[PDB]
């Protein structure tokens, strides 16, 4: 990896987020969108470092300020859409080529702080929010499926969370300093998706019934001792950080239990490494990984850019190689790969890009 570009959004305001799309179609350019301030921008990638603009969706309320984003693609058309969400706690599904707001979803109300799509499914969309709930909605019958909540679940802001490999179970984490799973694949779960899939406003009279999920299927308060801003499944295993400096390699239970023979009431966890880094404090800065899962990205609050090379017998022996650039000082909320892993994006609290080629 080598810097081969940069350039600043004329607003000034944080970019909190950045995702490439992997659903972009064979042989058209890599487009990315970051989301800071009240909208969305796309790029595409060119040759000779170029980053070409293309087009802005902006919130009509100035006070909106978008956090995150997702990308997947219209089930029926392939097109690709965007999701967009933040501190309104209103879902905006966005068309990239035109990006107008095609739809929205409000029910959280309150601040959502990460979207993420099902790895299998392109209309489930788990949002995270402020008001201590995920939300599962069906994107395509424009139904809200699930709340993870209660008093069982989590007691503060929710930041971060994943679908595993195969969309059976969610991990979460946020301000409690906990990481809480919940399974998707349960019998209540699996036909709730198909209940939401057969839903459709003008041919009956009810409404959709959401299930009410109030009991994670695991939950701890001992990885981190502080907010738990990111959360990412490396296979039955779990990668997560706090402000302290660290991601930690860990899975709930004993180092032979298996993932799903795991009762609510473990109290065990195992931990398989730790990656340490420096000058990163502040909270909500977000790793990311390649389609792969072969490398980990996390920049810090002062610019540089840490990589981890996963292509390794165990996870405590990761490869560390940090990108530094002499004009790139702020902090760095979120890097995006692209889908072959030729680029790497950082954005930062100034409102810059970083383009990395590899």
């Amino acid at each position: 990896f080598k810097c081969v570009n940069s350039l600043k959004e004329d607003h000034n305001q944080p970019l909190f987020g950045v995702q490439f799309n992997w659903h972009s179609k064979e042989g058209d350019p890599l487009v990315f969108a970051t989301v800071g301030s009240n909208r969305v921008t796309l790029y595409e990638c060119h040759s000779q470092g170029e980053i070409r603009l293309l087009q802005s969706y902006v919130d009509a309320d100035a006070d909106e300020n978008f956090y995150t984003c997702a990308w997947t693609y219209d089930s029926n058309t392939s097109h690709p859409l965007l999701a967009v969400a933040g501190s309104r706690g209103i879902i905006r599904i966005i068309n990239p080529i035109t990006m107008q707001c095609i739809k929205h979803y409000v029910g959280h109300g309150n601040a959502i702080n990460e979207l993420k799509f099902h790895p299998r499914d392109p209309n489930l969309l788990l949002s995270v929010s402020k008001d201590h709930a995920l939300r599962l909605w069906n994107i395509q019958t424009d139904t809200l499926v699930a709340i993870f909540g209660g008093v069982e679940g989590h007691r503060d802001e929710v930041l971060s969370a994943d679908y595993d490999l195969l969309g059976e179970k969610i991990m979460s984490c946020g301000m409690d300093h906990s990481l809480k799973l919940w399974r998707i694949n349960s019998k209540r779960m699996m036909n709730a998706i198909k209940e939401s899939y057969d839903y459709n406003p003008n041919k009956t009279n009810r409404p959709f019934i959401s299930q009410k999920i109030h009991f994670p299927d695991f939950s701890t308060r001992d990885i981190h001792r502080n907010y738990v801003d990111c959360v990412r499944w490396l296979g039955d295993l779990i990668l997560s950080k706090s402000c302290e400096n660290a991601i930690v390699c860990w899975k709930p239970g004993k180092m032979e239990d298996d993932i799903d023979k795991i009762k609510p009431s473990e109290s065990n966890v195992t931990i398989l490494g730790r990656f340490d880094y420096s000058q990163c404090d502040i909270w909500y800065m977000r790793f990311s990984m390649d389609f792969w899962q072969k490398m980990l990205a996390l920049g810090n609050q002062v610019g540089k850019l840490y990589v981890w090379d996963l292509e390794v017998e165990d996870p405590h022996k990761a490869k560390c190689t940090t990108l530094t650039h002499h004009k790139c000082g702020a902090a760095i909320r979120q890097t995006s790969f692209s889908r072959d892993s030729s680029i790497l994006i950082a954005v930062c609290d100034d409102a810059s890009i970083w383009r990395w080629d590899r």
